[PDB]
């Protein structure tokens, strides 16, 4: 029964991308907007993958070797850029998301 | 030096989404490219809180709390469709994160002296 890691965390993340940053160039990493387009960019990226994939083929668990490796790397930049972006934010991303998925509740019924 | 709560972890809300996904329509939850397009729509909500923002205007921090609240909505909700598609695509995202931060560590080398 399929589960995620018990980590990194969220807060484990932020700390591997802050320090990624740091060592780096520190201010194009510090624009929100700069990090709001490449988290932007790694969302296209991810619909390239699916873009020509019917919902009657093969679904991504059953996606070949270098389609896998490309969606989980994808999916992991989108979620690196969104830390450093909620991060960079002064958004408390995990409790944000209680909040929402309380909302989400309401909005969907 | 601002941190992120210790939890939830992505696994807390994958779990908390699958319940979320189990009392819904089923695959309006659990069809990938429904996930993958509300992440896109929900990352284009965000892109129009930042559309008119000067780089030179107070930042995401210094916003009004209207402007604040709609942007923690969106940034959890870009977090949640990530980890249920993620989740619906059997990729476990933590780990994958690693491996991809080392993946980048490679294509962007540090600049020493």
């Amino acid at each position: 029964p399929f589960r995620f890691s018990p980590e990194p965390t969220l807060e484990d993340i932020r700390r591997l991308h802050a320090e990624f940053a740091a060592e780096r160039d520190w201010e194009q990493f510090h624009q929100p907007r700069n990090l709001l387009l490449a988290l932007v960019g790694e969302v296209g990226e991810l619909a390239e993958l699916f873009q020509w994939k019917s919902d009657t083929e093969p679904g991504p668990q059953a996606w070949p070797p270098k389609e896998r490796a490309a969606l989980q790397e994808e999916l992991s930049d989108v979620l690196i850029y969104l830390v450093a972006l909620a991060a960079r934010c002064h958004v408390d991303l995990p409790q944000a998301v209680i909040s929402k998925m309380d909302t989400n509740r309401q909005r969907y019924p």
